């Protein structure tokens, strides 16, 4: 079942409770991501601007797409990293020659024709309607915050890293299936990325922050760390509720291999999200990078 990958041993990260039950899994090819990830920034530096050793997907010891799409297939394990990268330099610009990235499509035509042609397309409906706020209640925030986070844009990246064909009717069905993965995954972000985000709204004038912390302590009239507590419990229980879900889901022929495949490979997305936010520079700007991460940012690739 699983052969591009190993399994990263408890006694040396931090998870912190936030995915019991769940095998922390590494790429056997992460010096893949690192290249990948990397070009996307000299690309970024030569096309649309300065762009020298940027904190995003990567991480000293755990990169984001090498520890939660750890089984992707080594062959397209630099290109999902180079589209991940820009997703996480256009998050930034969210809070022109950059048309320039069909380079980017047409190489994953070369590599797989009906896989990238779906992916394109399920990011048609992310770009399209992201575009079309401050958010009080956390019942009215899930909604948003699991199109926020990027359900679709992961879709389509974690299929055609694995090579999966989804039928076009189980796309409806497959959304109502991850909820509790996606809201966990969305409330572990909104606690490590809000040190930076509530940063971010005291300089554009923000009476308010798009975070589920800020979102807690308007609704039940608490501080920072009261919100903090009641946000982790919740993503215990959420965790707790998708894996529910996939003892249930293991034995249905009318589901998809593939996307049975799929609902598999998002548990080590929620303990690989963990184990990476808990050590990226992007959340974490003290910790430093790689010996060869850097020699590849300094001295090029
Ligand atoms: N996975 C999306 C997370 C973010 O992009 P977002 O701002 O939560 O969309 P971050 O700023 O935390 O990197
Ligand atoms: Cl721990
Ligand atoms: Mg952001
Ligand atoms: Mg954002
Ligand atoms: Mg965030």
């Amino acid at each position: 079942e699983f052969k591009y990958s190993e399994v990263v041993e408890p006694s040396t990260y931090y998870t912190e409770g936030l995915c019991e039950g769940i095998d922390v899994r590494k790429s056997k090819f992460t010096t893949l991501e690192d290249r990948g990830a990397i070009r996307a920034h000299e690309d970024w530096n030569k096309h649309i601007g300065p762009c020298r050793e940027y904190r995003g997907t990567l991480g000293p010891r755990f990169s984001f797409i090498s520890v939660a799409v750890p089984e992707c297939i080594p062959e397209r394990l630099e290109v999902i990293s180079y589209a991940n990268e820009f997703a996480f330099l256009h998050d930034d610009v969210t809070d022109g020659k950059k048309r320039i990235q069909s380079q980017l499509f047409l190489e994953m035509l070369a590599i797989d024709p009906e896989c990238a042609k779906t992916t394109m397309k399920s990011w048609a409906r992310f770009v399209e309607v992201g575009s079309s706020t401050r958010f009080v209640e956390l019942a009215k925030y899930i909604p948003y915050r699991i199109m926020d986070v990027g359900e679709m844009f992961w879709f389509g990246l974690v299929t055609f890293g694995l090579g999966l064909h989804i039928p076009d009717h189980e796309l409806e069905l497959c959304r109502e299936l991850m909820a509790n993965a996606w809201i966990a995954v969305g409330l572990q972000n909104d606690i490590w990325s809000w040190p930076k985000e509530r940063d971010a709204a005291t300089l554009h004038g923000k009476d308010h922050v798009v975070n589920a912390i800020w979102v807690l302590m308007q609704e039940h009239q608490t501080d920072v760390d009261g919100a903090m507590q009641i946000c982790r419990k919740l993503i215990v229980e959420y965790v707790a509720k998708y894996l529910e879900v996939i003892e249930a889901t293991k034995n249905d022929e009318s589901i998809s291999l593939d996307l049975r495949k799929y609902l598999d490979a998002m548990l080590y997305s929620i303990s690989g999200n963990v184990v990476w936010s808990l050590e990226c520079p992007r959340y974490n700007p003290d910790v430093s990078f790689n010996k060869t991460q850097l020699e590849w940012m300094r001295q090029g690739l």
